[PDB]
């Protein structure tokens, strides 16, 4: 199946997926003097306070943390949305050296990691249900660069060695994706899909213009990571990012002047 080598990766999804070609494909270059200002943006709102993890899988691509969405406990609203999108899950894509790892760019500066915030329109009852709808999901897309030690991200690489291979997970309960966040929440937004296969257009993406830093010491644990399975010849889980897209016919908007 699908992945990020040589015969499997991102230039190949097409042919199983043919919506990789789309008029809304994601992760796109964000040209910043292209982006407009945009007025009609309400503010933007993250409320994690009751934030459920549960726990964390490697699922052979990326490792997802995942959350109780059973409840509105976590969501996003306003910026971009209309109504209320609850947490379901989030997940990182890096890289094999700190240059590279980021999926969306900004004026073609690449990141050494891009984490994803994933969320679903509550209108639709279900994320199954909101994936067959062009607003189905909000995605909160923030880059991280290589520098001083983010502290609310340790409990994730610490858990890491414990999920090393494709199909192990752990406990992961009481995780504060606050501790994700950086200080501003000035944003691009557009409208896009999953950068992974499905590759399903219902996202709207809301990717932050702060990075957040993290260590050179936590990004290297996540370089540690298998996309194999237990017992299977080491490969290692880097490099799981997909490369900018057609912009086609969309436009990026700024929430800041
Ligand atoms: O983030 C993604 O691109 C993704 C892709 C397939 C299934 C779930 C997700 S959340
Ligand atoms: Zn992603």
């Amino acid at each position: 199946h699908w992945g990020y080598g040589k015969h499997n990766g991102p230039e190949h999804w097409h042919k199983d997926f043919p919506i990789a070609k789309g008029e809304r494909q994601s992760p796109v270059d964000i040209d910043t003097h292209t982006a407009k200002y945009d007025p009609s943006l309400k503010p933007l709102s993250v409320s994690y306070d009751q934030a459920t993890s549960l726990r964390i899988l490697n699922n052979g691509h990326a490792f997802n943390v995942e959350f109780d969405d059973s409840q509105d406990k976590a969501v996003l609203k306003g910026g971009p949305l209309d109504g209320t999108y609850r947490l379901i899950q989030f997940h990182f894509h890096w890289g094999s050296l700190d240059g590279q790892g980021s999926e969306h760019t900004v004026d073609k500066k690449k990141y050494a990691a891009e984490l994803h915030l994933v969320h679903w329109n509550t209108k639709y009852g279900d994320f199954g249900k909101a994936v067959q709808q062009p607003d189905g999901l909000a995605v909160l897309g923030i880059f991280l660069k290589v520098g001083s030690a983010k502290p609310g991200l340790q409990k994730v690489v610490d858990v890491l060695d414990s999920i090393k291979t494709k199909g192990k997970s752990a406990d992961f309960t009481n995780f504060d994706p606050r501790g994700l966040l950086p200080e501003s929440l000035d944003y691009w937004t557009y409208p896009g899909s999953l950068t992974t296969p499905p590759l399903l257009e219902c996202v709207t993406w809301i990717v932050l213009k702060e990075p957040i830093s993290v260590s050179s010491e936590q990004v290297l644990k996540f370089r540690k990571l298998n996309f194999n399975g237990e017992g299977e010849p080491e490969e290692l889980m880097v490099d799981n990012w997909r490369p900018a897209q057609p912009l086609k016919n969309r436009q990026i908007k700024a929430s800041f002047k």
